[PDB]
């Protein structure tokens, strides 16, 4: 159960990997990799921090019999056979290698922490007797079967991926406080109802539609179900200790179950089917609210959310952005891809650092002029259609497009051979045309944020 050298031996004949030898030379207090070391020298090494060293082999590590902690994360390891007898090991950090075979860990029963995420592990049967584990991190592997976890009843933190469908091996792991099952193939989370000490559940990018198992998990303070197939979230009414909730990328329309979750400070509901946010009006502790990619038109319920610093509303059908004027603390406001044609209500949101409002109907930047704390800005690709007008071989309309300074922005292009003499855009149309149009395109900076303010304007002809 111990590898030893019988005579003093050069470091580079024990640690055959170039990078590891160089590291061990420093650890062992030698001045060259050809210098000899004794077994006594080797016996004094109890921890090894050898992360991000370009190590391809840990050959030699078997002679460090007294190791209790190792970090070989972010290397190029495949074979970990040298660990097989290092039974004093308590903690291993070995994420971000190319390890597939973890059979060498099977007898390391004093392990309490094991980090193996970002490897090429499928078979975790070697973990089954590591019952003193309190932390096990296996995300971003190719695990499809977690049967081996079923006896790891001291686990407090667990993550794994990326093939799992059957979570039933978790049933007896009631010591679990933090679980991350992101990026698996799970639909059935019934077993989670047994994990009543869970405080944090991250279950993103799965196939979950039924969350009724969560009903009794009232110790949850953090929950993420981003990227599933949720619609009915009635169960969440029970989870009154939630402070951070992510339900983005689902099919939710009815937010009433959230209305009593008044300890929420962060609520992420992007990419759902929400047309009404009245149930959020009482959630006044919210600082971060995401409502992008929904069916919103009216947003007046945000008016009471006075502590909002961050707000997303992009990809809705909002005409009236003005409720955001109630949010003095607002720092980031994204509402690109809406129908907003007036930003006058933003003029006093002096704390805004990030304003992103492309793909609206904005023609006049002057209300933004005193937003000098802006450091990121987006104003691309406005588009709108004027009220119809009566054809006319000779047709003329005024330019309304204003930069942040108040200056008119000259058209960049004009359709149907049309021309510009400030402020008039003038066409000569041989015969009847159903529409004419023009574009503008103006780089602009406010504060330190730079963008191009641009658009395409369509003029119907009757
Ligand atoms: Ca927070």
């Amino acid at each position: 159960g111990s590898a030893t050298i019988t005579q003093d031996t050069p470091i580079n004949q024990i640690f055959t990997d170039t990078a590891l030898a160089e590291k061990m030379k420093t650890v062992l207090g030698k001045t060259n990799v050809t210098d000899t070391v004794s077994q006594t020298d080797l016996d004094q090494v109890t921890t090894l921090q050898a992360d991000r060293l370009g190590i391809k082999s840990i050959d030699g590590v078997e002679y460090l019999n007294n190791l209790t902690q190792i970090n070989f994360s972010n290397n190029q390891l495949t074979d970990i056979t040298p660990l097989k007898n290092l039974t004093k090991l308590v903690d291993i950090l070995m994420n971000n290698n190319q390890i597939a075979d973890i059979t060498p860990l099977a007898n390391l029963t004093n392990l309490t922490g094991l980090t193996l995420f970002n490897n090429q592990i499928t078979d975790i049967d070697p973990l089954k007797n590591l019952t003193n584990l309190n932390r096990l991190e296996l995300s971003s592997n190719t695990i499809s079967d977690i049967s081996a976890l079923s006896g790891l009843t001291s686990l407090q933190q667990l993550s794994f991926g990326n093939q799992v469908t059957d979570l039933k091996p978790l049933a007896n792991l009631t010591t679990l406080e933090r679980l991350d099952i992101s990026s698996n193939k799970v639909s059935d989370i019934s077993v989670l109802a047994k994990l009543t000490n869970l405080e944090s559940l991250i279950a993103t990018n799965n196939q979950i539609s039924d969350i009724t198992p969560l009903g009794i998990l009232t110790n949850l303070d953090e929950l993420s179900l981003n990227g599933n197939q949720l619609k009915d979230i009635g169960t969440l009414a029970s989870l009154t200790n939630l402070t951070d909730l992510d339900l983005a990328n689902n099919q939710i329309s009815n937010l009433a179950p959230l209305s009593g979750l008044t300890k929420l400070t962060e609520l992420k509901l992007g990419a759902n089917q929400i047309s009404n946010i009245s149930p959020l009006a009482g959630l006044t502790a919210l600082t971060n609210l995401e409502l992008n990619e929904n069916q919103l038109e009216d947003i007046s319920p945000i008016s009471n959310l006075k502590n909002l610093t961050y707000l997303t509303l992009y990809f809705n059908n909002i005409s009236d952005i003005s409720p955001v004027s109630s949010l003095t603390k607002l720092q980031r406001l994204f509402f690109y891809n809406n129908k907003v044609s007036d930003v006058s209500s933003l003029a006093n949101l002096t704390n805004i650092n990030w304003l992103s409002a492309g793909h609206n109907q904005i023609s006049d930047l002057t209300p933004l002029a005193n937003l000098t704390r802006i450091t990121q800005l987006g104003l691309n690709d406005q588009a709108w259609t004027n009220a119809p007008v009566n054809y006319k071989a000779n047709v003329s309309i005024p330019n309304t497009v204003k930069n942040v300074t108040g200056a008119l922005i000259a058209p960049a292009t004009i359709s149907d051979g049309g021309s510009y003499t400030e402020p008039d855009i003038t066409w000569n149309l041989p015969s009847y045309t159903n529409e004419v149009s023009y574009t503008f395109s103006q780089p602009v900076t406010i504060g330190k944020g730079t963008t191009t303010f641009s658009g395409t304007v369509t003029q119907p002809l009757k």
